DNA sequence: GGGCGCCG
DNA sequence: CGGCGCC
């Protein structure tokens, strides 16, 4: 089935190495959206002319179909099969925390293993150092029964504290996913709000006590706004350690604050995009009228996720859509 | 597409 | 402070 599919599989590769591989942003953007506009069209793509039809992808990108079209592969595509510089890169990027730069650095003092990154580790900036000590475990994805377990041992403490905390694991969560990342926990609190502004404490509390209990055994940000974290179930005799992020939002945006931890990031990006087009930026605070003069409005009302969309003249979809 | 928190 | 890597 899926027919366009090796083409936009070729396609991607392309990008991140021209992401990661380069800088190379723009051609990276472009491999992208080429991706994806490929995908969107119907018909078996012969000619990769009849491609380059299509807008956007452009004759570059055409000419990369072809020689798939005739011969399954692109040895541009196939020297990331051979030079090691670059697949070595990749690993790395493989690594939580290390992206490219520091990447690209690690390799240019021959660090290009696992093994080599634990070797003189030295190097390393903490957060880094947390990935190299967890690496394994992060490759494996949660699976619905814990995340709901995980859920659970939160709301607990949580409330405990106070019972006014509003907690929502989000994401993938909200998405249905059978398998899940991360945990991706939103958060709230009657007091707090663009009006209140302080309080993070809140968010230093849960985590306080998160950390007191057993949970969270790591953190890798203790930001007034944000955590990201890990964490682990409690055991006899073991399971992995988990990511984890908890987020906490002025109560009365708390709408945005679904939308963006949910959405897809596709998603909210294609919103946020529509948006703009519609006169409005979105953010996971608040959605205001662009002022045509280029000027944020004062903060439109947002009583469900419905207001939104609706405000963007979009069809409301229900989070296990989102997907795009 | 937007913003948060690390650090050098 | 960019500039990173993540969300
Ligand atoms: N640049 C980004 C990154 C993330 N998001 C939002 C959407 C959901 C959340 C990121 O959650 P992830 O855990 O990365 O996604 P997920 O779908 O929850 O994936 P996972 O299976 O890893 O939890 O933040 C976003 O809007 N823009
Ligand atoms: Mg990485």
């Amino acid at each position: 089935e899926t027919l366009n599919g090796g083409i936009t599989d070729m396609l991607v590769e392309l990008a991140n190495f021209e992401k990661n591989v380069s800088q190379a942003i723009h051609k990276y953007n472009a491999y992208r959206k080429a991706a994806s506009v490929i995908a969107k069209y119907p018909h078996k793509i012969k000619s990769g002319a009849e491609a380059k039809k299509l807008p956007g992808v452009g004759t570059k990108i055409a000419e990369k179909i072809d020689e798939f079209l005739a011969t399954g592969k692109l040895r541009k595509l196939e020297k990331i099969r051979q030079d090691d510089t670059s697949s070595s890169i990749n690993f790395l990027t493989r690594v939580t925390g290390i992206g490219p730069s520091a990447a690209r650095k690690l390799v240019d003092e021959g660090i290009k293993t696992l093994e080599d990154l634990r070797k003189n580790e030295d190097k390393l900036n903490h957060h880094q150092r947390i990935g190299l000590k967890y690496f394994e475990d992060f490759e494996k994805r949660i699976p619905r029964e814990e995340m709901l377990q995980m859920q659970d041992i939160v709301l607990n403490e949580v409330k405990k504290l106070d019972p006014e905390y509003i907690a929502t694991v989000c994401g993938s969560f909200r998405r249905g996913a059978e398998s899940s990342g991360d945990m991706d926990v939103l958060l709230t609190h009657p007091n707090f709000t663009s009006e209140s502004s302080k309080q993070p404490k809140l968010l230093h509390r849960v985590v306080e006590q998160l950390q007191k209990v057993r949970f969270i055994t790591d953190t890798l940000s203790k930001g007034e706004t944000k955590f990201m974290g890990v964490c682990q179930l409690p055991s006899e005799n073991e399971y992995p350690h988990r990511r984890i992020d908890i987020r906490l939002i002025p109560k009365d945006q708390y709408y945005c604050g679904v939308l963006y931890f949910t959405g897809s990031d596709i998603f909210n990006k294609n919103m946020r995009a529509h948006a703009l087009e519609k006169g409005f930026t979105i953010n996971e605070y608040t959605i205001r009228p662009l002022g045509v003069t280029g000027v944020a409005g004062e903060p439109l009302p947002v009583d469900s996720e419905q207001d939104i969309f609706d405000y963007i003249q979009w069809r409301y979809r229900e989070p296990k859509d989102r997907s795009e």
